[PDB]
């Protein structure tokens, strides 16, 4: 059955979190929407994007290339809805700003605003890691911007603990 | 409000689990019952017992000594209901077998049977650690024996992951 989220911790009335691998979650949860932490060219070469793409047996990359052929690059802060392949009904590819290449961190709000087009989502934090935002800040922008139901997966235990303790204690 | 368990993962219809510190859980959850992993003399010198006792500012040990003065030692597989102090309404002190001193592992069933006198409990796994049972086995005895609602706290992340993956995958 769809949207079978298990073992999440409520942070706010619409934001939940779990220490988990987003690919394993997608396969068990069968979400309506899984969010990808994308770049503007939808080149799924590492991180969450690479893991999602590999789990789709590269079908996500083939589809993404066809989308770029029609669209050109996405905007920073923008998104597109593509197939969820074997992971979800839909994949919402969202581009957060990459502060390490001089992009504007305020566009993280625009990135998360895209989640409001979907009633429930399985998602990673956006713009952290190689994109240079602080995960604590990214969680805050999510909490302040998303009003639909978001189930966040955080792979790293120490980071998960930092996010939860700082948020709730 | 009481029994405010958050972020647990359902293993069976009545057994739930979380990677958490049982003392921190008791203070946040305000459970009707917290289970102590006790010995027959209710000497709370280490492990969960020492942590619970320290959180009660030693009131648990004072009360326990008074109980032993009246009762003598508990039986292996037995229990007693004492105050929950500042952690819970009640503390169910349960003695699992210590296989390392030649006690009978089958009395782990008797230990968990005591949970059926309580509609909901916050509890640790019994008889593992210094008592020498395998945690995976202890979880199984819990699942097979307890029919009331049990919320298990496992402090160690690697052990938690082993327990959950082996149970559900
Ligand atoms: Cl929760
Ligand atoms: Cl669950």
């Amino acid at each position: 059955e769809v949207n079978s989220f298990s073992g999440y911790l409520k942070l706010t009335d619409n934001v939940y979190i779990k220490n988990a691998d987003i690919v394993e979650e997608a396969k068990k949860v069968k979400p309506t929407v899984v969010v990808n932490a994308a770049n503007v060219y939808l080149k799924h070469g590492g991180g969450v994007a690479g893991a999602l793409n590999k789990a789709t047996n590269n079908a996500m990359q083939v589809e993404s290339d066809d989308y770029i052929a029609t669209n050109g690059p996405l905007k920073v802060g923008g998104s597109c809805v593509l197939s969820g392949h074997n992971l979800a009904k839909h994949c919402l590819h969202v581009v957060g700003p990459n502060v390490n290449k001089g992009e504007d961190i305020q566009l993280l709000k625009s990135a998360y605003e895209n989640f409001n087009q979907h009633e429930v989502l399985l998602a990673p934090l956006l713009s952290a890691g190689i994109f240079g935002a602080d995960p604590i800040h990214s969680l805050r922008v999510c909490v302040d911007t998303v009003r639909t139901n978001v189930y966040l997966a955080v792979f790293d235990k120490n980071l998960y603990d930092k996010l939860v303790s700082s948020f709730l204690e």
